């Protein structure tokens, strides 16, 4: 199966060389969820283009060492001039709090995972009085979709390097949402020089 | 900016959907650098295959929240039957440590990329002895990606969630770099039911 992998390689690789010759100096930053459906291709760049940080669920923890390390270095040294934060819809992480199913994620050996989903939970706990207002599970897992997006957009925000980049007007930061079901992004937050603040 | 990447996206959604509107389970966990130049879409199967932990020079600490958890959720819930740890040549991490700048990166406001960085310059630093009879830096920086990738590697395999998937034979685990010179994947390790770690 690695034999299969390296072929299928080879192949990509050999039209990739023809379609795009030059590829072979990013403007974005792209932080997105794991989840195999999307990547930073969705915004409709070539490679090259966009940076990308993809992790489970898109958590960006405000004092976490990848985040301030991911954007000290798009912002500083790479100098990208848009930093997006994009969810989706239909995420795992989401919905396995949503179905109250992390509880059961230590009992099958994913201890870690629990610990992890940790800020998905206390946003769904933090949630439940909107949540009670939506009558179906499909609009319940599109509002914590929706809801994760402002979330850690809202952290970004807040970062000191990301402050600064904007207020020079060097920065723009987009809180994205993409709807696995039509391919398209939708706005959830804005930050600019000019929003504001 | 924004109005052009909505546009953008729309424009790649409508081109996606003409063309697979059936692409609106993943069999392989894909660990990549943020670089903007690779991404899983270097594997050369479908979308929806390739669940991706996308971070700066890939690095992989046996003790992150975020390896254990994305492991755990790829190998038991989503139950990948290939995990690819995949570094590239080029790396910007490797090369800021192998040309002895990550020292300047205090300076310019980065101290979080700085301790982000350790890891690379620790390897960088137990290696110099063997980097003598390199007179390039793009052979130093060769060696060093490759390295890294087994250095990544190492760790993944180590992890228990890992090593009960492989030894059960429900896993593979492979240890692969990527040459941005030409879109092509060298085989740098591999780990499997009935091949020694
Ligand atoms: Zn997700
Ligand atoms: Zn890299």
């Amino acid at each position: 199966n690695l034999q299969d992998i390296l072929a299928a390689n080879a192949k990509w690789a050999s039209q990739m060389n023809n379609i795009q010759p030059t590829l072979f100096s990013p403007h974005t930053l792209f932080i997105g969820c794991s989840d195999s459906r999307y990547n930073e291709n969705c915004l409709g760049v070539l490679p090259g283009e966009v940076f990308t940080w993809k992790n489970v669920a898109n958590i960006c923890h405000s004092e976490d060492l990848t985040l301030k390390a991911t954007l000290e270095f798009a912002i500083i040294c790479l100098k990208v001039n848009k930093v997006i934060i994009c969810g989706h819809t239909d995420c795992g992480g989401i919905k396995t709090c949503l179905t109250n199913q992390r509880e059961a994620l230590p009992k099958v050996n994913c201890s870690h995972l629990y610990k992890y989903l940790d800020d998905i939970d206390t946003m769904y706990h933090e949630e439940s009085q909107n949540l009670i207002h939506l009558k179906t599970q499909r609009e319940k897992s599109h509002y914590l979709s929706h809801c994760n997006v402002k979330r850690q957009f809202n952290r970004i925000i807040e970062n000191p390097t990301v402050q600064t980049a904007v207020q020079n007007g060097e920065l723009q930061v987009y809180g994205l949402l993409y709807n696995v079901e039509d391919g398209l992004l939708q706005t959830v937050s804005t930050y600019t020089k000019v929003t504001p603040k």
